[PDB]
């Protein structure tokens, strides 16, 4: 039977499924953990033992435990991102998208999603890994790991609540995909994992850290890197937020394990209802609970280890949007709203880059606001609004991004950058936003093949070309067919826009800025 | 006698002299002050015993001691600038061109010329007041004053060497102005005075300190401001600097008076000889011995002065020219040469930046080299040339007069801008230097008007608006015939272009590097 299939954990009875006329094998909710539930909440993942007879694999599993977004009750903008299953923090599963008749050695995709570490579900129709495998003859994997506290609660030197047990989680799914892929008919040592926002960020984490480099072949990061601002914290602010924590929630403070054992006995919604209040700064696009430079999952400081080339060296395929800032302006910024055009005035400017570089002093403040001013026309509302979005997409995504990329091609083996600028037709996120965080996911995962979604033909056509310059890269390194996107080199720096509109190669994606980010600012502050 | 004026220091005869195929009388080498010759030397300027019997002012007086310019000999693009007359320390003389007939009572212009107080004679054929005079029917005065260690030494508490003595030198011109233009037809009570530079620098002086308010009426300045940074500095920076020439020239240094007697028994030319040696950096567009902050003079910091309105309220007219840094550059900064097209490499872009702004740290410095890079092509070689130009002019001139204005605006009666753009047609300076420092003086004097100095006819026509513009200001306190000038306000910062083309309106003149330089980088090295 197709449906069926022999992993070294025991046998799995997946489901057929129904896609763009035809169908595939579904293999949903295949557990690849023990459930870290009591005494295990904190604590690194176990493996799942083995169990006999059939593990029926036709259905989605639960999502893990996190915040739920309730900005716009109903709204299908936001709640296209929500966990769409009951959730529990018994959530550790992967599910797979097998080609029909399945394949015998072919090439393997496992994504990570994003959600801040404080968020994400492997379930979210958004990331229906169907529509991949079928039209691009690959096996398609989505694993899930804990987020918020339960991911990464970080108490370095316990080994109770270490930190980074969220990321842990992923690569005992990538530790799984290695060993049973293929069962499934993948290829084991064709595997690129691929991730947008946190799961990019977290993909760069894996290439960083020596345990997880040997579970993969390649990688993919849309809109993320493992250097973002909000993607991890020292051991100090690791503690100091569970610490924190535990505080909200009248715990015994005198001892690690004081702290610990009261934060287990508190249900899930508990951690989640003041998980928020533990940031050190009044801000936006910062998390609760992130990775922790620990020194083993990270050696050393990422920005060393970039440095000095410590990291996998492969092909990477990676790039940004247009407007990554909008999301997070809209939820937690004065004057703007879902519902007008959110012009803002010179006041809510300010306000909002005070919220979005939260680590800065004055000078540095004054820095930002004069660098993405036009002095010409200080009260144009639009070029107030926008010139905030950019502050947030540049600072928070952007640059990060094109820092990650100059120090990993000096050492890497290949890659290839995008710019992924088209806004979907049928998008319900207001105008202002733009080409918003997280809407190239939709492109990358083919929603746009299906009629009844309403792009445009054009649109279905440009899925088209990403999931084939996703799925060549996996299958090559190289997204080309043997119009063609260049690779990115450290002296040309080339990219690609990705858009409707025939390809376009450019150079030094937003240089003019990411030198401030990158090198100016960080001196700035460092001197005052 | 038409030639002939009985003034209260003594009778005085001068010269008629041809102009546009007319004639108007001149009386040259008028002397204003008591020769500042010996023990006088460094002192505050006595005011001219009268004379009995006729002073022959038919003549050219001397020029003051100072630095020569040998940097291209015979080149006239720079040998316009230096004497034209014998050098001497007995130089304190002025020149009145007057209408023939003699006006009864009619407005009055004094210029008063740059030179960055270490030179300048008011003998310069672009400085012939016989043009304006005739052609405006205004009666033009052009000043003396010394300059150098002679007009600038300053060892503060001294009665010997106070300092400012040049600038005293220029009041009492002013002082004899209003004295006596009356019997030369005219009027003290509508006297302008106007200057370029270290000239204009002066006019801003001049309405700042409360001893020379009273002097005039109203005020132009061409390419400079009080405030400039080259233009004072304070009691200490001075008193180091008289102190270092000492050193230099083996003077005794135990007391001022040891100081001060030494210097006095020097030539001339030892002082200037080693003049350039005191700077206290490696630098462009700075020199020795410039007007001191005093508590005298200046009763305050001009800065608090500004803000608080302590300055003469009156009508202002006033600008700079596109490209004022060039000529800086080409005599001190690296890769800048007279006969090449100064291609700047990113090398000696940066040597050039370190040399314009030498009193900054290096996050400074590197906050400088942000705000002029075009990090999309940062090789391009006339890009590194002609961003460098610009921060050469932008924080020596363009943006401290930006500042200027835009303060006494607060409290002024009304304030004329304009923006000179139009490079003479005949300039023998290379192209790459563009409209240089200094080339709207021969506009202002209507040089363009003499056919043999090849001008084309829309430069005749251009230097004949700026001459009535000018002299319209001066008789009236606005440049307009009662298409328009319009007046510079707080709140609309408007100015004009000034060229052969059809004028043209603009708003916030260099705003966005006149915040830069007036607000950040000050912040910015205070903090550091
Ligand atoms: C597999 O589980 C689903 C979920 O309840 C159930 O509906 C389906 O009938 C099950 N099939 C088997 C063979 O157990
Ligand atoms: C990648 O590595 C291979 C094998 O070592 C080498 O031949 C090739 O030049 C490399 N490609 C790039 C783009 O560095
Ligand atoms: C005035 O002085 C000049 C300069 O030497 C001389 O040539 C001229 O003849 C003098 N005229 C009188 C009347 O002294
Ligand atoms: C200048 O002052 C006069 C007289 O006090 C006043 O009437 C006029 O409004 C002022 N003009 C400007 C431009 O301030």
């Amino acid at each position: 039977s197709e449906l069926l299939v022999n992993t070294k954990s025991g046998k799995v009875m997946g489901t057929r499924v129904p896609v763009l006329s035809s169908h595939i094998s579904a293999f949903l909710g295949i557990p690849f953990a023990e459930p870290p539930v009591g005494n295990m909440r904190f604590r690194r993942p176990e493996p799942k033992k083995p169990w006999s007879g059939v593990w029926n694999a036709s259905t989605y599993p639960n999502n893990c435990q996190q915040y739920v977004d309730e900005q716009f009750p109903g709204f299908s903008g936001s709640e296209m991102w929500n966990p769409n299953r009951e959730m529990s923090e018994d959530c550790l599963y992967l599910n797979i998208w097998v080609p029909s008749p399945r394949p015998k050695s072919t090439t393997v995709m496992v994504w990570i999603y994003g959600g801040g570490f404080y968020s994400g579900s492997s379930t979210l129709d958004v990331y229906n890994g169907k529509y991949l495998a079928y039209t691009e003859e690959v096996v398609l994997v989505s694993l899930s790991y804990r987020v918020g506290a339960f991911g990464f609660l970080a108490l370095h030197g316990s080994q109770e609540a270490p930190g980074n047990v969220g990321l842990l989680d992923q690569r005992m799914a990538l530790q799984w995909v290695h060993d049973n892929i293929q069962f499934f008919g993948g290829d084991p040592k064709t595997v690129t994992i691929f991730g947008e926002s946190a799961g990019g960020a977290s993909v760069g984490m894996h290439i960083l850290s020596p345990g997880s480099r040997d579970l993969f072949r390649r990688a993919i990061l849309q809109s993320g890197s493992p250097n973002c601002p909000w993607a991890s914290v020292s051991v100090a602010e690791g503690r100091r937020r569970a610490v924190e924590l535990g505080r909200n929630l009248n715990c015994n403070l005198n001892s690690d394990e004081e702290l610990i054992h009261c934060l287990r006995e508190k249900k899930p919604q508990e951690l989640i209802d003041v998980e928020w209040n533990v940031l050190p700064f009044d801000s936006i696009f910062r998390f609760s609970f992130v990775p922790v430079i620990d020194g083993e999952f990270f050696p050393t400081s990422l920005e060393s280890m970039l440095n000095s080339g410590n990291f996998k060296k492969t092909q990477i395929l990676l790039g940004v949007n247009k407007d990554e800032g909008s999301f997070f302006l809209l939820y937690g910024a004065p004057g703007f709203s879902k519902d007008s055009e959110s012009k803002i005035s010179r006041e809510d400017f300010m306000s909002g880059v005070k919220l979005s570089v939260p680590h800065a002093n004055d000078l540095g403040l004054d820095a930002v606001t004069l660098q993405y001013t036009d002095w010409m026309d200080d009260n144009n509302g639009i070029k107030n609004r926008d010139g905030l979005d950019d502050i947030v997409g540049d600072h928070n995504v952007i640059c990060p991004l094109m820092h990650f990329v100059n120090k990993y091609t000096k050492f890497g083996n290949g890659t290839y950058l995008y710019f992924f600028n088209h806004r979907a037709s049928n998008l319900v996120w207001p105008e202002w936003m733009g080409v918003i965080h997280g809407y190239e996911i939709e492109f990358v995962f083919g929603l746009p093949l299906v009629k009844e979604l309403n792009y445009t033909a054009e649109e279905e056509a440009l899925s088209r070309r990403i999931m084939h310059y996703w799925a060549t890269f996996a299958k090559t390194g190289n997204p080309n067919e043997p119009s063609k996107w260049p690779l990115f080199t450290t002296k040309e720096q080339k990219f690609i826009d990705l858009n409707t509109e025939p390809m376009k190669v450019h150079q030094r994606l937003r240089v003019q800025m990411c030198v401030f980010w990158n090198q100016f600012l960080p001196k700035l502050l460092n001197a005052t």
